[PDB]
């Protein structure tokens, strides 16, 4: 069903939907691992389905339609605690590469494409444990796609060889983010 921001479990899967209150976004939980997002001149939002808690070796499958009209990205997104880390494995994006401004650490090959690895620090930003300071890790896919399989272990291992030691995994979802743009997406996670 179409819901206001929140989290929970729907049809077997954890979901998380958040927006900045701007308006212009409609998030709908669908059958099984499916979710749909339709936005028009939105603000900033992030929504998707997955697991809570996630794991360090989950192989995530996703398929569907991703039609961004401007600034937006499709990614595996999650958090870790001890250390507190917010991470993204970006599979596709619209007009803006979300890793812009981040520091490149290296590259990793996974699931048919090379990914560029980045990191950036966030000071006194909102997090799953409140206002805190933490790193953001990014794996950005060179060959964009809207369907496929992501072997998370390849990314966590690569990040570990670059100094990132993940601790306790919190949620882990396939999410669609929009940033003051328009678009539509219908993604199914499994």
């Amino acid at each position: 069903q179409t819901i206001q921001p929140g989290t929970g479990y729907n049809n077997g899967y954890f979901y998380s939907y958040w927006n900045d209150g701007h308006g212009g976004v409609t998030y709908t939980n669908g059958p099984g691992g499916q979710f749909s997002v339709n936005w028009s001149n939105s603000g900033n939002f992030v929504g998707g389905k997955g697991w809570q808690p996630g794991t360090k070796n989950k192989v995530i499958n996703f398929s569907g339609s991703y039609n961004p009209n401007g600034n937006s990205y499709l990614s595996v997104y999650g958090w870790s605690r001890n250390p507190l880390i917010e991470y993204y494995i970006v599979e596709n994006f619209g007009t803006y590469n979300p890793s812009t401004g981040a520091t490149k650490l290296g590259e990793v090959t996974s699931d048919g494409s090379v990914y560029d690895i980045y990191r950036t620090q966030r000071v006194n930003q909102p997090s799953i444990i409140g206002t805190a300071t933490f790193y953001q890790y990014w794996s950005v896919r060179r060959n964009h796609r809207s369907s496929g399989s992501v072997n998370t272990a390849n990314h966590f291992n690569a990040w570990a060889q670059q100094g990132l030691t993940l601790g306790t995994m919190d949620y882990q979802i396939v999410a669609v983010e929009g940033y003051f743009s328009s678009g539509s997406a219908s993604i199914t996670v499994s």
